[PDB]
């Protein structure tokens, strides 16, 4: 068969790839939202399952007050002596010259089942990444951040012995290097291949300018020398390509002794190589292409920029059950590992699915822009074509109160579809939106909602550049909210700050800002892509 | 003796006077320095004393994270039923729409005693307030937050019913006052005195239009008919005044039968190239807090000496109790508790930061997150309460990376802060560096390195303030001090220069060590000298 790219999709960056045997396993970022990291599976490099998320305890991962787009930035999963080795960040700081942030180790011996509790590796720069070098030793690499003012903040590529006995990094780090005139290296991973170290790196940034470069030496330290027509994969030139922003990639050997490269990429909504490159509300999405060799060094195949449709490698055709329900109606003792919240672990704190069967319960907690305590339980747009549809039960008896239908990127971009309270008009739908934390509620005329409703249901309809909310109070004649709203609004090219590494999000929320907590109990949430 | 104003110098915000027989407790905001809420006392209403604070736990107080100029607002400190009541705030959200923050209730015997754990109140608005009805019936009052997009924010004071046996309000909120065209009706305390209900409460934000207002009704849910000359503190009108920013007042009846109100306030640094009427000034040491005299008439309660205040206040008829200080002008470390002006940010000072007892007689600093971080920074930290003083501290540190660095830091916010720190440069090793961060530009201004030699063990650290300006300077021997020619502007450091939503510190000054390598390095602080004129 074919590899249709991208194999990931929606907000899916920063792909790390491993082989165990006859199994494959890919890693991707989660930033601010929780349980960090996803780990999908594969069998033939075509179809891939959400397998496991790893970060499951605050223990492991504690993101309350993290900033947008902080978090677990780029992870690193390997496969070596009989388990699974996982890298990752949380990244503190994402604006101005520092860039506080942590890296950690963590163990298990299969990717779904208990991880380990963390080893503090360093705080230098992020991307690290643990190579198993063929002596034994093990090492971390990582970007070296230099804050200083006279110096390009990305310094290079550190490399530094870690100990499994001590259980730290030991001995000097070395700069081993500093990148090609593209700059902005990062991304490294070391692979050992006849004999000889290769240097895999990103380089560019994550914007159109994204690309993938790579340089071999015979010793570990260096130095090394960069392929002669770099960088082997960048969509920069090709504007019109379906495939951007193609960068950070990590290699991988099949079993069938064929090569293939996974890197992140986005698909926008065009609007020219240096200006109007599109928007992706998307994000970030994961695709896999081909390598061929020549002279000791790869090259992708069809081209720098990727192929949509790529050669699979010769295993067998493998495809797995779906892991949501087109229509979930709460009737599992926890929550669709679709569904994630923001920054903190689903307690009694923000809801319940076992306090009102078949139902999620949400107990109204902060404001949509709130970096704590958000009652908000969300899955990715992975599709430009779908609907997402709820159905709540909430009787607010104060204006604090609210709950319904949210599309989110980060605490500043959002828009929401809420049953409220107004003093004067009672029950209420109302519309709410949140650009770069500019606010507005655009509806001229307040939606009443009649005392006797047990139900309200709410509607999304995305229709790639503009999505639209509607609203019923039987379910079957729907009432459509003439306002349009914008889906590249909610996408990394529109949102401002220092970190706009995510992607949209739908989901189901409720807040009480007066401290009462009222609960809203959501019936079932539909997601249907076309 | 005169009330002397500010009685509370430096960054001393939002002050909650109360009476305990015959002693006097203020409460002021603390924001996101840790331990929260700090406690002074005072005998005769002139001298006041640091006694407490009272937040020590992360069970009380948690603010990991929290944005600059979030966590413990206005609190409100009272006295009754033989105990002490301390209501308090956490906000989590300071810019846009929203004000997402939590009230709490804590107790104690003693304001130095060990405070209770909290009870959650509401969250419906900050400036909470908890009145003691003669019925015995307790009520709390806050403001109300509106962020609907057509609302002035600042929606009236409300009010609910405290039930002290089932620790939850009760029953109905009211919005009883909804204000005066000043607008930002905030921080409502109301009193019972000669049968009627007085509310107490800020208007115009607390910049220079800041005021108090005062009202008075029958019944406790209004309506509320306001003070004939309202509003009774202000310096709106008068930009030449010593005070500004006047507002934010509590009321206390002395055990002498006097009354007296104490207020927030700044003293802004000017400029002598801008209109004081344009550009009203630059008030580093933050938010301070003052006392005014109170004399009635006709049921309506006068500031004495007019709206504006007075920098000399007539005393109630006590006896004089001067304290003794109650920090070290220079702090040796020898004690194995920090000195009670010292605080940190956001998170109590432990292992994963610090320790006075690992090296004795030093404080000695593990490396942790920049100067910019919102979570864990090992910096330790008082308050700049002059405008003239020196600071000075010594500190060995042996950094091997670019990325270690430690020593003297002036700071206000992580987006604004000054810092001379011995670090490393991979070609000419241990340096001493300044850097500068100024609304999150950063710059390190120094054209030449200053090389530090290998056989130097402390670096001698100073600073100067000097009103407008201030300037560091070092030594390696404590004999001859040495000039770093960048004159810094005070003003940087100030509630009226720093950007966005949240500006209600104050500059401190205090000892820093960063390791964004991840090695934990250590800084030992010899000593830390603070001298005012
Ligand atoms: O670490 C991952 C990378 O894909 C990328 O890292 C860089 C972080 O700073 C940004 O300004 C750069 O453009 C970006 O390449 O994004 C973060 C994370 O996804
Ligand atoms: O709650 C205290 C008040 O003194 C004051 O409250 C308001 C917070 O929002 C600002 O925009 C207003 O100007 C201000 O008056 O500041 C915070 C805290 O000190
Ligand atoms: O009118 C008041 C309203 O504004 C508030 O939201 O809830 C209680 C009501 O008394």
């Amino acid at each position: 068969m074919k590899i249709t790219n991208p194999v990931l999709k929606g907000f899916n960056p920063d792909p790390s790839i491993c082989r165990a045997g006859e199994d494959y396993y890919m890693a991707v970022s989660t930033f601010e939202w929780f349980p960090g990291v996803q780990i999908y599976h594969s069998k033939d490099l075509i179809h891939w399952r959400l397998a496991a998320r790893p970060l499951q305890k605050t223990s492991q991962l504690d993101m309350k007050g993290n900033p947008d787009s902080g978090g677990v930035w780029a992870p690193c999963l390997s496969y070596a002596d009989g388990q699974f080795w996982l890298i990752y960040s949380d990244i503190k700081v994402v604006d101005g010259p520092f860039k506080d942030g942590h890296n950690y180790l963590v163990t298990a011996d299969a990717v779904d089942g208990e991880w380990s509790d963390p080893v503090r590796l360093n705080s230098s720069g992020f991307d690290p990444s643990l190579f198993h070098d063929p002596s034994g030793k093990k090492y971390v690499l990582n970007m070296l951040w230099d804050h200083r003012e006279k110096h390009h903040s990305f310094a290079g590529i550190a490399l530094q012995e870690y100990s499994v006995s001590e259980k730290k990094l030991v001995g000097e780090r070395k700069v081993i290097f500093k990148g090609t005139p593209i700059k902005l290296t990062q991304a490294p991973h070391l692979y050992y291949i006849n004999d000889v170290y290769y240097l895999l790196t990103a380089e560019g940034g994550t914007r159109y300018e994204h690309a993938a470069t790579i340089a071999r030496s015979s010793r570990i330290d260096g130095p090394y020398e960069v392929h002669p027509d770099n960088p082997i994969l960048t969509a920069f030139h090709a504007p019109s390509h379906p495939l951007q922003k193609c960068g950070h990639a990590s290699i991988v050997q099949t079993h069938t002794n064929e090569w293939y490269l996974a890197h992140l990429t986005g698909r926008p909504i065009h609007s020219s190589i240096f200006q109007q490159r599109g928007w992706c509300p998307l994000g970030r999405e994961t695709a896999i292409q081909k390598l061929e060799w020549k002279d000791g060094w790869p090259y992708v195949v069809g081209g720098k920029e990727g192929l949509l449709e790529v050669e699979a490698p010769a295993m067998s055709v493998k495809e797995f059950s779906p892991t949501y329900h087109i229509v979930d109606e709460f009737k599992d003792s926890s929550l669709n590992r679709h569904f994630q919240t923001l920054r903190i672990p689903f307690t009694d704190q923000i809801g319940s699915v076992t306090e009102n069967p078949h139902h999620l319960r949400l107990y109204g907690q902060e404001s949509l822009t709130s970096k704590f305590t958000q009652a908000f339980v969300a899955r990715r747009w992975q599709s430009f074509y779908f609907e997402a549809e709820t159905a709540v039960s909430f009787f607010p008896k104060n204006f604090q109160q609210a709950a319904g239908l949210v599309n989110y990127y980060n605490t500043e971009n959002w828009t929401a579809l809420q049953v409220t309270y107004d003093d004067a008009l009672g029950r209420i739908l109302e519309l709410s939106v949140c650009e770069n934390l500019a606010f507005s509620q655009p509806l001229i005329k307040k939606i009443i909602i009649p005392d006797e409703i047990p139900y309200v249901y709410l509607k999304v309809t995305v229709q790639r550049e503009t999505y639209t909310y509607s609203y019923s109070f039987d379910q079957q004649e729907w009432e459509k909210i003439d306002v349009p709203l914008e889906s590249t609004h909610l996408s990394d090219d529109f949102i401002r700050g220092g970190g706009y590494f995510t992607g949209a999000f739908v989901g189901m929320q409720c807040q009480d800002t007066s401290g009462e907590r009222l609960p809203a109990d959501f019936k079932y949430f539909r997601y249907e892509e076309t």
